[PDB]
């Protein structure tokens, strides 16, 4: 729970921490039309800011692909909502995950309905570009045919309009956007063996902040965790 002496000294040197966030990933991370960072991960960030006493501020908006390049080039200090992959461990260090959801398969009601990953071979499978579902599939199922799209909404719209035959993504952002875009033509068709493990990451060359954040996240009360999720359970259920 407590910071060590070196962690306190590091916080002194970083009055501001540069955050890399997705502009269009509700309910986890989005920038409203005023440009303000919102979402479930933004709530965790606001709590970290209170605890750490330093300013955690998103930098200028970029595509998520660009954000990951910025973190490779050490042009960012913290990514608040990202899943670990083996490839990412080469340039990022991660907290332990603070939220965890299944990775599921969405279909059109008038279209094909794959039950598992093995019923995806032979279909055009939409995924959000450079999120972990995409990277897991490339590494573990190279012969699938994927359609990476820039946002969950773009991907669900591709599925809903027939441009994709299925979509693979995490449970929470898939259901949130299905209902908020009112795509009453889609449904959940199946399961994968994969979990979406939402964590925060820092450049692997500067691991102290992931240690600091991990300690704060692990020390959260049951009460605090409930309040952090309460604005967002509504449009999942
Ligand atoms: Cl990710």
């Amino acid at each position: 729970a407590s910071m060590t002496p070196e962690e306190r000294a590091w916080l002194a040197e970083h009055p501001s921490i540069r955050l890399g966030v997705d502009t269009s990933w509700p309910p986890f991370e989005f920038r409203d039309e005023q440009g303000r960072y919102q979402g479930l991960a933004a709530g965790y960030v606001s709590l970290l800011q209170e605890r750490k006493g330093v300013s955690l501020t998103p930098v200028e908006p970029k595509t998520w692909t660009q954000v990951l390049e910025q973190a490779k080039d050490g042009r960012l200090d913290l990514l608040p909502g990202i899943m670990a992959t083996p490839e990412r461990q080469e340039y990022l260090s991660f907290t332990r995950p603070y939220l965890d959801f299944p990775i599921i398969i969405l279909a059109r009601k008038n279209g094909p309905m794959p039950k598992r990953i093995d019923e995806l071979y032979g279909l055009k499978v939409a995924v959000v570009d450079h999120y972990a579902p995409h990277e897991l599939l490339i590494a573990q199922h190279p012969d699938l045919t994927l359609l990476p799209l820039p946002s969950v909404a773009a991907a669900l719209q591709a599925l809903a309009t027939g441009q994709a035959d299925a979509f693979v993504g995490d449970f929470a952002s898939s259901v949130w956007n299905l209902r908020q875009l009112k795509l009453n033509g889609l449904e959940i068709s199946g399961e994968t063996p994969y979990r979406y493990q939402l964590a925060m990451a820092v450049p692997r060359g500067q691991p102290i902040l992931a240690g600091i954040v991990d300690k704060v996240l692990a020390d959260l009360s049951a009460e605090e965790i409930e309040r952090l999720q309460a604005p967002w359970v509504g449009g999942l259920l």
